[PDB]
């Protein structure tokens, strides 16, 4: 017998799947325990291997065999057999299927049957998932039919000449083509030999296949012998069975308003006198005038005019102030109105309303087409103004509605100030603005930009300015590492700021000598390893650079000085210097006290109450805790294991376990608004029935002053109403409606402002916006503040309108990622932070620093309670270990023998991932010969190849990947393994690697721990984040 393996048949099936049911699963063997077989037909079958990845039909035999080196299982829907065969167009898990048939279609309805070990199993539709590994049998049963009508290189060169019209096509070129018959040999061979039978084609098609041979057997008879098992990989089990029913989300009638709105619109559903007298001169001596007549109509300041275009809309300008030339001219200052429609929002923001820009224009009066309607919205805040705010969002409402029937001309409003150089919607300075004084202030900060462009010497001869940044002698200054002069190691090449002491200015329109430091990083890696983060060395080698390669200034002081203080993302550009560095030797001494270098000389209750919406574990709440910014008294979570885990780590904190939108429906019946609820009445049902105890507790308005927390977007095509009215945003926009928070902090995925083409990004700034908050957004990259796993984040920050809107952390570590940007609108970018690549003020933090002192552990553990044997070495694990003694939650998800084996067998070298497995049939102690190398992808398909990463291992001087927040030993595993030991990476090195403290305490199964790891923000960026909103508190 001769069969062929993936290694031919691969070109054709699709990159390999794996195979996924529900709990719904009973075994084969117990149903029919015991040629004259039960014929017991499936319905919605698939197959697989043993690593339960889906397995074309055509690996199975034709005869019996003593021993089969494949092994293949199967599921279905076992069936009553009712004789039905195709011609064109409770659950249960198989055992290992010995052979499969083709019964012969005499009126042209071949059918499809397997044998296992007990009984017969006719073929019907298969699942869905399985039908592209379906398809390509039907057709080369098509293609043998067709040979069948038409009765070697005679028929080749037949089949070759048809075209792609016939459904029996396979190519034009005669090799390719010989190729696919020879790959589908003995599919055709003996649909052939079961009619002609000694045919010169079949002869032929044996030979080829012979000439192709790549696995031999021994045909036998009857062996038929129940002594199995049952060796299936689904026995055992236990599969996902939430996938919980996106029921529709619990909205208030503000937001359901927005979003309905959007998508049933869209979707597939002269004279020129002046006026008055001169209150003032300018500084140029010119005449103020404040009000003005043009054409018959009223110009102001304050107001709005229309400027003259060449088609198009015609642009608004607000009036700043109004002057009268030296010459007799009337001219006048204005800021550009932006329209809503040409902002980040696009086609998501109302007709009528303007925003605020910097950018300014001065133009002579008789040049205005005319004056527009334009008032300033000043509305109050507060959650107790929010009926009268919908009462005259209705009454303005209608008078639009009425105004555009009778044509009238548009009345416009402002309310927001949209900076796109700071990337989002600001408070108006109402008493900077509309002065008439003469003086404009984005005017006066644009002038103040020039000014910081330019290279100029102070008059001591000892300093300079640069980028608004004043540099002199005896400072320390950042150089760029170049000035001076595989997906896991993506920082491994990258130097941080080279640190400088700028000793001369020497004129050259003058350059800087600087005297070096040396970072630990420049001696050895092992050097840097146990060493300070913060660490200089001393060193004599001075070089002479051009003034613009300087990037910032920082401090050098002595380990005495140093702050007593230490944050674990460090903000403070403060470093020590204790050693010398001789480049000569390259060896460390002591600092002699000869020359003893000039270091640097030393010379409320603000916290908010928190409600934690889609909390987890609390990562982001215990980062914004730790800042002393946020209280955590309220969360909110529905799934049981990170609700456990949220009460475990914080305590005095009221966690709900339930649904967000049965809580909100219960919040909002609570405070007496039910005619303001779109709920469905399940969910009505289901907060009625609530314990009094709880409804308590639950938060009203007035009572919140902070709420984070980051919905689970769904996402990814233009999704019509009845799918995007239950995704969560819109019951985390709700929430931020009725509670009307002081601050509202959204995370969510990179791709947030992708979704849907955008539109849910727009759509969520555009209720932000309508509700009457200052919105600004951006893209912050985790692996940049200090934790090991990169992880792009997108974050909304949302204030109050008499508030400061937070600002950007700094990055503070080398990260090799360009820069993030958001794209809004006319191909303009915003970029919410620094790409910290060409440098950084400290390195980056590697695998070894996070998890390289931590005991090992055998694959697969259960002890969540352990001891630390070796003492903290680097700064990372000095700083994360903390006062702990106990170590928890120090446990490796659990892989079978086959993995096991495929883990030990990879090498520990940096890159190494599936691709350097053996080739060779190994056989663990169960009787289960298997294939070692796990994948067979397609020859071609180059893009669809290249499958790196996959079994990978970690380098040590290398950082965590995006692939590790849920961990899976069965099919895919990914760039998982551990760098030196044989296990995948226990769920305290998960924590670790996102800056989890040793102390965090985690919840539930492996699974639930990893999840719980993999969803929440790192508390790192989340403190980071705190610090800047506490930062932005103390001003108001
Ligand atoms: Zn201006």
């Amino acid at each position: 017998y001769i069969k062929i393996n993936e290694d031919e048949i691969a070109n054709d099936y699709p990159l390999p799947s794996y195979y996924k049911t529900s709990e719904e699963e009973t075994d084969e063997l117990i149903l029919y325990d015991a040629e004259h077989l039960p014929h017991r037909m499936l319905h919605n079958w698939a197959l697989y291997n043993s690593d339960l990845r889906f397995i074309s039909l055509e690996l199975l035999p034709m005869k019996q065999c003593d021993d089969i080196d494949v092994n293949i299982f199967g599921s279905g829907v076992v069936t009553d057999d009712n004789g039905s065969w195709i011609s064109l167009n409770m659950c249960i898990f198989l055992s290992q299927i010995k052979e499969w048939m083709i019964e012969f279609g005499s009126d042209d309805i071949i059918s499809i049957s397997i044998r296992t070990d007990v009984a017969w199993y006719r073929l019907g539709k298969p699942s869905k998932l399985y039908a592209p590994w379906w398809k390509p049998v039907l057709k080369t049963a098509r293609v043998g039919i067709s040979i069948l009508t038409f009765l070697f290189a005679d028929v080749t060169k037949r089949l070759s000449g048809l075209q792609a019209n016939d459904k029996a096509y396979i190519s034009s070129d005669p090799l390719a083509v010989e190729r696919y018959l020879v790959v589908h040999g003995q599919i055709i061979l003996q649909l052939f030999a079961v009619y002609v039978k000694r045919c010169p084609f079949v002869v032929g098609l044996a030979s080829k296949l012979e000439d192709r041979h790549h696995t031999k057997w021994i045909i036998k008879k009857k062996k038929i012998s129940l002594k199995e098992l049952n060796l299936n990989p689904r026995a055992g089990m236990a599969p996902v069975a939430s996938k919980r029913k996106a029921m529709q989300a619990t909205t208030t009638r503000l937001v359901n308003r927005i979003w309905g709105e959007f998508y049933s619109n869209y979707s597939p559903e002269r004279e020129i006198k002046w006026d008055g007298e001169s209150l003032g001169k300018t500084s140029a001596g010119e005449p103020l005038y404040q009000q003005a007549l043009v054409g018959g109509e009223m110009v102001a300041v304050g107001g709005a005019v229309t400027l003259e275009v060449d088609d198009e809309m015609p642009a608004i300008y607000f009036v700043e102030y109004m002057f009268e030339s030296t010459d007799h001219c009337k001219m006048l200052h204005g800021r550009f109105l932006q329209r809503g429609s040409m902002t980040v929002l696009g086609n998501a923001a109302n007709e009528r309303e303007l925003f605020l820009t910097n950018e300014c224009m001065t133009t002579q009066l008789k040049d205005i087409k005319g004056v527009a309607s334009f008032e300033i919205r000043s509305r109050p805040w507060g959650h107790q103004y929010r009926k009268k705010n919908i009462t005259a969002d209705k009454l303005d409402w209608a008078r639009a509605l009425e105004r555009k029937v009778k044509d009238l001309p548009t009345e416009y409003y402002c309310k927001s100030l949209y900076s796109p150089e700071r990337g989002g919607f600001f408070s108006l300075p109402l008493s900077d603005i509309g002065r008439s004084s003469g003086f404009c202030t984005s005017c006066k900060i644009r002038e103040d930009e020039e000014k910081r462009s330019t290279i100029k010497l102070n008059v001591s001869k000892t300093g300079f300015f640069i980028n608004g940044i004043e540099y002199s002698v005896e400072d320390f200054v950042y150089v760029n590492p170049d000035s001076i002069g595989f997906k896991s190691g993506r920082n491994i090449g990258l130097r941080a700021y080279v640190v400088c002491q700028l000793l001369e200015i020497v004129p050259k329109s003058f350059d800087v000598k600087v005297r070096r430091f040396y970072r630990p990083e420049d001696v050895s890696a092992e050097k840097a390893y146990a060493s300070d983060i913060q660490e200089l060395y001393f060193s004599q080698d001075t070089v002479v650079l051009p003034p613009g390669a300087l990037e910032g200034k920082c401090e050098v002081r002595k380990k005495s000085d140093m702050p007593l203080s230490r944050e674990y993302p460090i903000s403070d550009h403060i470093f020590f210097c204790d050693l010398f560095f001789d480049t000569s030797k390259g060896s460390l001494k002591q600092l002699p006290a000869n020359m003893k270098p000039k270091f640097s000389t030393i010379k409320k209750e603000i916290r908010l109450a928190t409600l934690d919406i889609f909390a987890g574990c609390g990562g982001l709440s215990h980062g914004l805790k730790k800042a002393g910014v946020s209280d955590a008294k309220w969360a909110i979570e529905y799934e049981e294991p990170a609700g456990q885990a949220f009460k475990q780590n914080h305590p005095e904190s009221t966690v709900f376990v339930d649904n967000c939108n049965v809580i909100l429906r219960a919040i909002m019946e609570k405070g007496g608004d039910q005619d303001d609820c779109v709920s469905t009445t399940e969910a009505n049902e289901l907060a009625a029935k609530l314990t009094e105890e709880q409804k308590s507790t639950l938060p009203l308005p007035g009572q919140v002053d902070f709420i984070n927390g980051g919905p689970p977007c769904q996402g990814f095509n233009q999704s019509s109403w009845s799918k995007v009215q239950c995704e969560m945003i819109l019951a985390f926009l709700s929430f931020a409606d009725y509670f009307r928070p002081r601050y509202f902090l959204l995370e969510n995925v990179r791709t947030f402002v992708s979704f849907n083409k955008g539109q849910t990004f727009q759509l969520t700034l555009a209720s932000l916006l309508e509700m009457g908050y200052q919105v600004r957004f951006g893209i912050l990259e985790a692996g940049a503040y200090g934790v090991s796993q990169s992880r792009k984040r997108a974050f909304i920050w949302a204030a109050a309108p008499e508030e400061v809107l937070p600002e950007w952390p700094e990055p503070m570590h080398v990260f090799g990622v360009p820069k993030l940007k958001i794209s809004l609108s006319q191909g303009l970018h915003y970029a919410a932070v620094r790409s910290t690549a060409l440098g950084a003020p400290f390195r980056p933090i590697t695998v070894r620093d996070t998890i390289g002192d931590l005991p090992s552990v055998e694959n697969g553990d259960s002890r969540t309670n352990k001891e630390y044997k070796e003492v903290a070495v680097s700064w990372f694990q000095k700083e994360i270990r903390g006062n702990t003694i106990a170590l928890t939650d120090h446990i490796c998800k659990a892989m079978n023998e086959l993995n096991l084996i495929r883990c030990k067998l990879i090498p520990t070298r940096p890159g190494a991932d599936w691709h350097d497995l053996p080739k060779r049939k190994v056989t663990l102690s169960d009787g289960r010969v298997e294939e070692m190398i796990p994948f067979c992808l397609p020859n071609t398909a180059e893009r669809h190849n290249g499958w790196k990463g996959l079994y990978g291992r970690l380098d040590w001087q290398g950082n965590f990947p995006t692939s590790v927040t849920d961990p899976q030993p069965m099919g895919k595993v990914g760039m998982c393994f551990h760098p030196e030991q044989h296990r995948i990476l226990t769920v305290r090195e998960c924590a670790r690697s996102q800056g989890f403290p040793d102390s965090y305490e985690f919840a539930g199964n492996i699974n639930h721990k990893h999840r719980q790891i993999g969803n929440a923000v790192p508390p790192p960026l989340a403190f980071a984040l705190g610090r800047k909103l506490k930062e932005a508190l103390h001003l108001k």
